[PDB]
């Protein structure tokens, strides 16, 4: 076996040691392995990947391949890998691409090893993305390919976007699985998920104290909630700003003093219009947007010295690194670790006092800088993944007539009633005890004893 | 003047000054105020008010005056009045009638006063409802009235599933607003108000130490998720019961241990079910549901001793209290604080150990022994209300012909746009301040400047 | 029996009710009633004691009974003092001055009742204080009384610094236990009161939401901590002023942002030093030092308009109050709740935006606005106040020759075996399992396996 | 220059720009260094230094190079040297002796080479110690060394017992400094820097969410505190064991459910006597205490599978590795963390749910698995080593005439006014602001301006 490109292929035993642990962690995607197994509702399915090469994500891939699917994989982010993970993947017999520290040259060229098989466009029949780069390059470079696919199911709310995007352009060619907006995602992975991974990375990269230093956190919706949390549970004071004054309201009755970057909230491109007194206070800069350029340059000049800079938002582009590069120069403290110097650009000073410290080159911090987000919250996540791609691969889109093919191209989510199930499974990890309703009760509140036990409006 | 029942005319002034007071504490209110007393826009208006007799709704009715209405008002519950509030508002020449500890026979009139000026029905034509009992008393024996009813506006979640019961049933007569369902009412009120009131009214009623006792919180919708703050906050060690697995996931990920009051889960009906070690460990029992006998007679009868009961949802059946009054004796420590001997009913001993203590009857326990939630949360509750009104009163649905009635005959939610618009109010008086999108930023994510932010599928 | 003064004596059954659920919650307390009431160690003890005549102090008055003492009683403080327990133990014989509400001439009064019986001095052989104005009043006024005393037990840090005051210059007639400095009285009482009571007592008298909105605590020492703690876990923003750099220290880990209400911390008595931005922006201000003058005349002028003032320290010369009630205008919302015009003093307008709200008129808030600390907390410091009385009563140094007087003339702490002692019964009313050491594991620490545990020098 | 041993030199530079970091967080260390460099007060001090090899600790050496002293160092535990720290410190011509996996062996073999320089004991005269083993070694192997020692500055409260231990039986050779009793020492280094540093680790070793979890920390010293706070921050549910009544109060009162592994606390050597049911539903076990086999073999044998054990104390005797060494197999998942599997010794089966997970092999696990305290803390602790180095240094013990020695033989603690000196330098680094006293301020509380602000038996 050699189809697979990997940093380090003797990493194999020990990823398969932490894939083994993290199996434990992970209930209601192993629950789905135990269940499923004997139907093998994925056989025939050829699924390109391309999300964070992981431990968490190899538990993921062996649970399609368990179920039935062949997969080809690669990483949706060039410092998200973990290279034991990669490794054990390969090892397994599976095409794997994916290392961690790629430039963007080698990050395409993975991409397109998994669309390519022999020279040649594999057999895909179905796609898991993690951001659209894969989608987009197959919609853009291989449209013949997209006959054959079945369904994508997308594990970002930045993908959903751009799924929307394409659907109201009537540019997308295949139905696809909105995963982020079951609540054992968004309301799990991306809130508890960056309380856990963000003062992780943070403390990784930097081993700095939090405790007691002055934080801003760009951004409160699921992933600046949970951000703002990892900060002030080690004691920083924390800082929120936001656009959106219902996310700003709860910041506030959560604890928080919601400030703009921009005096009066006004960002009309000037240095005047920076509220330099605040920003001179800033220790840590958290970005949470899924946004661009939420982190500016003038932003940046007014920060305090020694201020760490991160985004845990999918894209870079919430700081606007392309300024840095150009301007001040890169000191480079270890991988994802960078020193940069505000004096200019013509070498730096070693003792310089004046520099800022950047995680990830601004890529997401967690990944980066850590290991993610854990198993038992990756769990939720990727159950919904498996239970989508059975969904739409059973659904077989690419097989039916164009008439059919009208009515079925949509962006839909799982119904709440797997929802419901998956967290089950999560609770049971806990050790948790769900009651049963009584018959009465059930009938007083209007709802089944097996569920679903609230309206798809409901917000939990 | 007259026109009013209440317990004490000269606590006037007090409520005025403590109504002073939560005008500045409400800005959204106020700011309604200041906007549309020009235009008078419920001129008109001839309002049937029943909601909780407290400040907080004193500036809610004054407010709607300032508009143009006239109201007939009444509390929601035996125990909620502030008396001062409710002088304060008979005192203005406004027809109240409600007193902090009413009997059922009083409620009933009170509702009935507001119904009837001069022993006939009043020529009322909108509706401001709280846990619908007004609503219902209309439908059952006041059809006539509803015939020239604009609409219903609807404070509570256990109302608006009351009214959408009669909507399935066809037995609705007006149509209605859910104003629960804006995020600036069901995600601050229910939550963080809770958080505020429930350790507020546990420490008035019993003046108990909290930190390092044991609680058990029987739900976790936005109630239960206050509440469990409230609780945990100062340092309780709290566990959470769930019918609900999405509900119960966040309690685990909250950092609470979950758990039933029954063996695996199953309520049986008999005492061989009950966790009899778990509830004889446990120091407070609060029901947050809405739901019917969920703190049940087993489960009195297997608490430890000197535990304190207590209910948060809207109607005391949460906790089987009948069991209580037909079984054990009541030793009325003070007002809305009650020990209950489980020795027997015939008499009891001052100095017996084992007895619980039930606040507020089991009524709501915050505004029962506490004052409910604080004028700056139901800002945005009462923000709603008053835009729900104008709403509702402006379209004139009594006046439609019969075709265009059919069209309009619903429950409905509140507009996005004007969520935003109050919670903006809300941060504003917190001194917070909003981040306006570019122009660049609003096109990257898909918004307007002005906003909506969000779609309506946003959980927040 | 007519040798008492309360507000109501009716009140009195209310106070018991009050009382037996308050022995509940004081094992440590209780406890010593149980295991000492055979041996009556206070059998002819006669105690003047001035301390808050709360529902807590009520339990310690009748524990100093059961062991065989005969007391005479006042409050320390004009707002402290509950009025059903004040009745409940006048009801039960036990003389008591003490009502809330006294005038200063009232409250000298009061003490001067528990000094006198029938218009000359009582028999008196014991003083238990709190703050030392009755221990001080006996040395100015009384000297011949204080032959016959055996001691002092003293609560507070305030009265210690008094006690050690008159030891240094020699004034000092009787030794005095400094029952403040065990860690079951400073570690428990002044930082866990204060964390459930300052939060309690700012709810009760303004029902102000807190969440969100800027503080600033005065102080950084055991009561500051509880203090910071209370206000923090309900949301606020808090931030902290200290002299001392260890406390800056500790507050600075514990998350809070360290300031100063004057620029560069120097405090020279002009305008132009105060910090009028950070100020301007504080919406609660908690003084916590027991030092004089730390919310000063041009601190209050630069507060936030409508900001909260509140001390709990022990004196309320803390906050300039004479500066405000010289200067500014009273309007009284209800019993211990003022805003302070700062318009002038020359009536005030009801519907002035430009005042602040006091709260105790600067005494003790959490007694005067609440009920102080709740019964599980003060069975700490009331057990070791029952152990120093039985301590020195035993001693008997007034009845000592002048040379062995001379060697008992001391301010002195309790040993630590009698604060584990205290402790365990406390942990053990939480349900609380200690291990027991090995005699293994007791060898290699260097203790008895009965303890003590820790060195004197230990700090915990 | 070749008089060192390290894992690998070519880590120099990425250490020393760790250093240059470091620096910049350390500005109670940094500010002696530019206060005493000019007077070179540690001129001909020649520093025998054995404590963890960590970026802290290169700070600190150069801190004592820069006053004038001459050092050779090596670590004090096999885990807990940075090999990049010790290059960096190698690469500037410093002996150092130390790298992470050391064997017994080899640890021992490094404290030799400090003590021997080309075969013959160094012409060492200061010592600079963490946990004992190098003043061990000196005492029972080389005492003619001491002969010319002026003293030792001990980091650690075991170290301290130990040099309290030699005093009492006459054994203690030179005089020594209590650095943890300084209030910056214990008060901040041994509650925040366990805080930061054990989620820290165990994230690191095993990536769990802790959220939702049951852990169980044996011991509520200083190290139990700042750990129970690091788990329950991350929301775990966290009980707390003690043998001290007086800590265990404060558990109670911190939040935390006080339980002891032992039936009724009585650990009577029998498998009868664990809580089995307890142990059962623990997830993590954390050993906190200084003690011996306070998690024993039938703890271990009862634990739920798969829980983490670890141990944050400093020596790992807490935990008893031994029974797990003598009869379960050990599988390695990386370093510093093994699977420990329950099955038996012979072999393991890699699928096998039947295990432990220990990290560090029982070593401190916060310098283990991840890099201890972070520098902001350590900058306090590490100032008072060098007062200390130059405080014994400047006293000269070992010039001076025998009845002069045998009056300042002792283990003594740094004066207040020091510890007070190193806060207010950590608090400007934090931004803090402390405030000046008044004249009047200062005379009312008895204190100078310019402190000390407390009395010697304040316990903070
Ligand atoms: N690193 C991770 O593991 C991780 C986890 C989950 C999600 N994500 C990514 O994080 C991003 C955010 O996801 P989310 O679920 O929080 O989305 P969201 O829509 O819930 O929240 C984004 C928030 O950003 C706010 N915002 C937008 N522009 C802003 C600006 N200029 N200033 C301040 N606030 C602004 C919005 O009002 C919104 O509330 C996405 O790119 C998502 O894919 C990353
Ligand atoms: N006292 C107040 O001021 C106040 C404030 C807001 C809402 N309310 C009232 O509180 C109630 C709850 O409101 P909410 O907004 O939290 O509703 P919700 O629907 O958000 O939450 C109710 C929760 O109860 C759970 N539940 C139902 N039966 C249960 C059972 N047998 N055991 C355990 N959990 C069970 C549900 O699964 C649900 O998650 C309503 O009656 C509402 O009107 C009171
Ligand atoms: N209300 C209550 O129930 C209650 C409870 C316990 C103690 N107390 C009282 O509270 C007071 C404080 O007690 P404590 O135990 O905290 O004493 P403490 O000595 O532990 O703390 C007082 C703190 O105030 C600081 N301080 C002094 N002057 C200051 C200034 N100008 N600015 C800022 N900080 C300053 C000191 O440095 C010190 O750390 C005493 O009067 C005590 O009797 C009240
Ligand atoms: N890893 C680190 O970086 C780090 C940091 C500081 C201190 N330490 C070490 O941690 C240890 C503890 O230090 P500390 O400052 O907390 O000491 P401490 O004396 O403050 O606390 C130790 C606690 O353990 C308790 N205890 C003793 N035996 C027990 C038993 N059998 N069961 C339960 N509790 C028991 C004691 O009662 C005491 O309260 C020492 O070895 C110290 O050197 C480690
Ligand atoms: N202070 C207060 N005034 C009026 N309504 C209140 C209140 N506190 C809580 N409520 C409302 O009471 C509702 C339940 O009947 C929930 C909330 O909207
Ligand atoms: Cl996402
Ligand atoms: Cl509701
Ligand atoms: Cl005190
Ligand atoms: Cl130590
Ligand atoms: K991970
Ligand atoms: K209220
Ligand atoms: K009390
Ligand atoms: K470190």
């Amino acid at each position: 076996f050699t189809d697979y490109k990997v940093a380090d292929i003797t990493l194999a035993a020990w990823g398969r040691r932490e894939l083994i642990i993290a199996e434990s962690e992970m209930p209601a995607l192993m629950g789905l392995r135990r269940k499923y197994a004997g139907q093998q509702p994925l056989k025939g399915a050829k699924i390109l990947g391309c999300i964070h090469m992981t431990i968490q994500t190899g538990v993921l891939i062996e649970t399609l391949v368990a179920l039935g699917a062949e997969v080809r994989w690669s990483s949706c982010n060039i410092f998200s890998t973990q290279d034991q993970a990669a490794a054990a993947i390969a090892a397994a017999g599976i095409p794997v691409f994916a290392w961690k520290g790629e430039t963007e040259e080698e990050y395409e060229w993975c991409i397109e090893q998994t669309i390519l098989k022999d020279g040649q466009p594999w057999d895909a029949n179905m796609v898991l993305d993690d951001g659209g780069d894969l989608t987009e390059i197959l919609h853009k470079k291989y449209p013949q390919m997209l006959e054959r696919i079945h369904g994508i199911t997308e594990e970002t709310t930045t993908g959903v976007h751009r799924l929307l995007d394409m659907l109201k352009n009537g540019t997308l060619k295949v139905p696809a699985i909105n995963v982020n907006d079951s609540v054992t995602k968004s309301k799990n992975d991306n809130k508890y998920g960056c309380r856990h991974s963000l003062n992780d990375a943070i403390k990784r990269g930097t081993d700095h104290l939090l405790s007691g230093k002055q934080a801003l956190v760009i951004g409160y919706g699921d992933v600046g909630k949970g951000s703002s949390q990892s900060l002030r549970q080690e004691g920083m004071i924390v800082k929120v700003a936001e656009v959106d004054p219902i996310c700003a309201m709860q910041a506030c009755m959560d604890g928080f003093e919601v400030v703009s970057p921009y005096k009066n909230g006004i960002n009309d491109g000037t240095e005047a219009s920076i509220d330099a007194a605040l920003l001179g206070k800033i220790d840590l800069i958290v970005t949470t947007t899924g946004n661009v350029n939420v982190c500016d340059a003038n932003m940046l000049k007014a920060l305090k010295k020694r201020a760490v800079v991160c985004n845990i938002g999918h894209f870079d582009n919430e700081i606007d690194t392309a300024f840095m590069r150009k301007n001040w120069a890169w000191e480079e403290v270890k991988p994802q670790v960078h020193k940069i110097h505000r004096t200019g650009k013509d070498g730096f000073d070693a003792h310089n006092d004046d520099y800022l410290i950047l995680l990830a080159e601004g890529r997401l911090v967690n990944l980066g800088n850590a290991t993610g987000h854990p198993s038992r919250i990756m769990d939720g996540s990727f159950a919904n993944q498996v239970l989508a791609q059975i969904h739409l691969f059973e659904q077989k889109y690419a097989d039916l007539p164009a008439a059919e093919k009208a009515k079925r191209l949509s962006v839909e989510v799982l119904p709440k009633k797997l929802d419901e199930e998956v967290a089950l499974e999560m609770v049971k990890g806990f050790g948790g005890v769900v009651t049963q309703l009584t018959p009465k009760q059930a009938e007083y509140i209007g709802v089944s004893v097996e569920g679903p036990f609230k309206p798809d409006t409901y917000r939990y």
